[PDB]
């Protein structure tokens, strides 16, 4: 279960980055500088790295100091042979985005967010990232009278077009993933889950240039299940980045290790996205506990990928099992893949055996066998077989 | 606050007519006759019943059994001038369904569903419905490899486009109305919330013929704000129906009257469909507790109404307060409202007002003055101005 | 990973015997003769079997019945060598029951509960049974009004305390669990999780007759860890049974089969019922989805004892690992149980080490070193060691 | 609706000081002088103020510096007439108390918790408080190995013995309230609900000296009924203090100002408070929203007093309607409150009229009335009577 490069392992700079503070709680870990964590997570066996813009230059930067933090940041991906396969934009930290980037009601804070957003794009080309993930997390709000959502929701619109009109202007080869999560920090974040994401992006101007970049954590903070959401984003074309993490239910997100929370649903999890031929970057979005030292900042930083492989390796042994192949036969999950009526419709309402002279008593006593390939999938997962 | 048939107050068969089985106990009450939940709802100022099939003529009858159902239901209709706006199939409730209807994993099941779908269609038209709603409630799994769900969404879609067909073969002017559930009775249901419905909607081959039809509870069961949500199915044009009911958070679907659950909730929802212009009916998807006779389930039933109609009269005097107008604009309500860059891109990008001479500082400093804008809506809805 | 008799593994009558009826559907299984499921059981291999009054003697019986019911079910344990460690009362089914029993707002009906309890706890000490489990399903409110919530457990309490009173006068030698459940079928029952029936416990008269039976997902509808809770109930000596199941967050109550839902969660669950040498029943409390024929209702009860005895071996060997204890020791696990101030308060007031002299920013740079331990408790349920 | 001191409304120095600084944002306000913050809440009728230690003496202050931040912060208590009925400690902000305080692995951070908490009690007693709350927001873990939850329960229990010991060998009139949470910032917190708590301080030496301190949001975060744990605490005499805000569900705890979140909860906690003669402190924990300047902070804090004193107002309405009493008797609020059986458990026994001659049929057959009773409840909420 050891990575490589090929295994498309990869981290945000603010994950193992993060220094601890909370709600509650004051930084428990010093700041690490970008370089650093590009060598230490290369000799992990990580793929690449990415970065907000906010990340990489400090806020505030001159073009001679953000001339230096990047040329510093390039030598280090040189020395190493890190890529950058996505970037992103931080509208969240700032007080100005208290009430949003994009949708913020003042006109002058949406006008900000935008420039912001255009001279980071920039960049990302430039060292390479062939996505560009946005993750609204100030667009929202605590209480029902301050946004109208059909307004924010044109201004959402009107600010992914005009990024669009922008990429394809400067000839870019580069694509947008809008990040959805329910809620925290706003009391509840427009476009909530990976459905309303999935919407919202069929009235752009521009569709194509649009997909999702969902979170495991994210989903779960509103009791969903991942695996389903992700097969729609699939099944719509959709799924242009993940970010995996764990999480513990309905609760604060926590950004645990991948594999850590709902250790069962990171298994499907891994079985769809191998099965599917899912190509693009496995990025690990969590935190660090703020427990932990340097040595169990890298410790968990390795975990993720650790866990990542050993599901990967059971979740292929079940789908080869002759057993389970069996099993999914029983339970008619051949039939499932099959259409329903390729015969047409005129030909279905003929048909005297799909309502006339249909035995609905013998049909109904015909037992699914679901649980028999539930423990063949646990056994599986668990090494029990 | 006394109803009128002009209010659009709509309901269920299965709602006033629930005999109080749960997951743990027996029915309290008997079953009622449709023909007597049409007067009794008529003499409380309704203006119409919606029906499953099954709730109108028992599963199994024959076609004279089902003339008489029917013409015994339409006299009642006459007699009393209520309307049916909506009907439905069951497929649910039959042991049949328990794998589901448009994606159980057998194949002749899911043929018969579309079967039992088709003849419903043609007796709602009768009756004059022009939506027809479509509830999956057996459509998902418990387990993780009992549904690919990718091959379940092509069923979904294969199924909804047989129906898109048949209704424009046959020249009706009816609609399909998709109502989405996160769970229960499946340990996950397809489609779990208004966002997946819309997204699922768009890869149609009609897309025009297909909305939402979204409940209250259902999208608190996964912790959603419900008015964000049918902004969002409004600013898509989908909201063809609604179903009002109440919820207590996350937890099984209680059903409980519209008022009770979340009740600010409703205040806002009702503001959003008054201010919108939403002109379909108000529907009642709810269940009189268990604990009532039938007075008690009247009572339930009036007081859905009686809740509505305060709720409207609160957002009204909210929107009209010339003290709440001025709080929007100090809100920058207005702002949200115009363009963010009417001007274009470049000239955005040339504004050196928008980044470079942007004072981010001064724009942080402006408070939003939301609380004291939520406190006034309090006020209001508390009847303390 | 096969079991036998002496892990004491047992199944209410109830569970296996599951006909499927949930909340919007009928049941998809034939009635289970009580003969049958402990034949079938015995022959999986479990210890024994739990029963309410009403699974054994249909309701309304005469005393001929029911003489002949439990001489029929004394043959078939008899003839296969189970046990009845426990039994209990339906006081949720019926009508009658539907403002619950012991907190009825209706004295007679609180009477009745009360003489209906008493006569199966003559039955239950005859079969040999020496817990009696008590869960008042409908003990509660859909509404605040309803139900005043002190009175309501002055009459709890007042149930309690002459249950206690009539098995002290008896003689007999059983011992009572109280179940707690945070709401389904109500709205919110009362004693909603552990802690609040380990609090009302204190306040019986004779507190030593009654401890708790906690259940996996009851506490997981609440999002608490159901391994902490039990810890408590330990610490408290009130773990007198157990109910094993599992659920998927907070959601309607699933009841699946235990080592499903919260995988890591059911792993640590068996590590500290083993760790603290728990004597009791490992019962499942569980459903069979109602998917299932008979053959998958007998592979699911085996999926329970199959999972509580891999992860009973994952556990032991994670304890037993060299690396482990060396990992425990380096989390300070050590210090944990050692005790802060065994030099008494004067000494720790005198003391500048613990405050004057104490170095906070050494003590703050320690890391605790909890990712790594994880990690190896990780490799060990996955068998990656 | 305009409060006075009588009213005896308090507010923590940590609520309308807190600074704006969340887990993805920058602070949005300067710090607030406490003196300023005295000042001001005296001016909008506020009772008193509470404080952590480190809220009002900067950590690592020296005794001079400390001397001289009480003396400003008496002065202005003696010239606004303002009272500090509880103080507390911060055990969760430095990060030496990232593992926690009386539970740390670390036995030396223990001790340090410990004498940092008995400096502030004697502080306490010294400004007139009569309540010392203790929220231990760091007992808990993010992992199942980081923690015996035995060990750490002795631990907890020794901390609150050697308080006890100390605040009686000291002869101070003061009594501690443990406030309960469920998760965050911990992944679970230890006691996580009124419960946990109560059940915990009957296996203190002193049990008399401690009581629970409850939060609307907090119990909330776990879905429970906040007015039902309330009711509990009262009857075991328990409820020392309590913290009121708002909270919209399961989610990140947001501490919205009281009236916001579930208003209806709000209403029946007001109804039981008031009907109980809860005599102690209503004191707001409440945060206001980082979106707000000053002018907000005040307007959001005037808003948890007007919001009590509306409640107050339609819950004394409700009780003394004559309509209201009617249905109180209609739905058996009277029988609820009458002994089950104070003839006797030999009468009861005896007592044919219980168990032989009882027609559950016709008890089964009665209505409750509830759902009249609770549409009289939003009548008077909502000033619609
Ligand atoms: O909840 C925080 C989000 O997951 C971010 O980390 C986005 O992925 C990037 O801004
Ligand atoms: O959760 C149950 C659903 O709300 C149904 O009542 C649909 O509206 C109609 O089948
Ligand atoms: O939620 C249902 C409960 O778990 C019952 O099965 C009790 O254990 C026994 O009445
Ligand atoms: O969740 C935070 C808690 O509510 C604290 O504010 C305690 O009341 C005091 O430390
Ligand atoms: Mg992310
Ligand atoms: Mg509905
Ligand atoms: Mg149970
Ligand atoms: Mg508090």
């Amino acid at each position: 279960y050891q990575p490589t490069p090929e295994d498309r392992f990869t981290f945000g700079l603010w994950t193992v980055g993060w220094q601890g503070r909370d709600p509650f709680g004051d930084a428990t870990r010093r700041a690490l500088d970008p370089v650093e964590s590009v060598r230490r997570l290369a000799e992990l066996g990580a793929h690449g790295v990415t970065f907000h813009d906010d990340d990489l230059i400090p806020f505030g930067s001159s073009d001679s100091e953000r001339e230096e933090h990047v040329k510093r940041f390039r030598q280090a991906l040189d020395d190493t042979g890190m890529k950058v396969p996505m970037a992103t934009t931080n509208l969240f930290t700032h007080p100005v985005f208290k009430d949003g980037g994009f949708t913020a009601n003042d006109r002058d804070v949406r006008r900000y967010a935008l420039r912001k957003t255009i001279r980071n794009i920039d960049l990302a080309v430039e060292l390479g990232a062939e996505t560009y993930v946005a993750w609204g997390g100030r667009e929202g709000a605590e209480s029902g009278g301050a946004k109208d959502v059909r307004d924010a929701l044109d201004r959402m619109k009107e600010a992914f077009d005009l990024l669009g009109e922008y990429v394809t202007s400067q000839g870019y080869d580069i694509r947008f993933a809008i990040e959805p999560k329910p809620n925290e920090p706003r009391g509840d974040i427009l476009l909530p889950t990976v459905g309303h994401a999935l919407a919202f992006i069929e009235r752009l101007e521009r569709p194509e240039l649009y997909g999702v970049n969902p979170e495991v954590g994210h989903e779960q903070m509103a009791g969903l299940n991942f695996p389903h959401g992700i097969a729609q984003a699939l099944w719509a074309g959709k799924l242009f980045h993940i970010d995996l993490n764990g999480q513990n239910g309905i609760k604060y997100d926590q950004d645990l290790r991948f594999g850590a929370g709902d250790l069962r649903a990171a298994f499907w999890l891994v079985d769809l996205l191998e099965s599917a031929g899912y190509s693009g970057p496995r990025h690990f979005d969590f935190k660090p506990p703020r427990t932990e030292d340097f040595d169990g900042v890298w410790a968990s930083a390795a975990g993720c990928m650790r866990n990542y492989l050993i599901l990967k390796e059971r979740a292929a042994a079940f789908r080869a099992d002759p057993e389970v192949q069996e099993a999914l036969r029983a339970s008619r999950l051949d039939e499932l893949a099959r259409p329903t009526a390729a015969d047409g419709l005129q030909a279905l309402l003929d048909d005297r055996s799909a309502f006339e002279e249909f035995d609905v008593d013998a049909a109904a006593a015909r037992g699914m066998a679901f649980e028999r390939l539930d423990q063949l999938a646990m056994d599986h997962l668990l090494g029990a077989r």
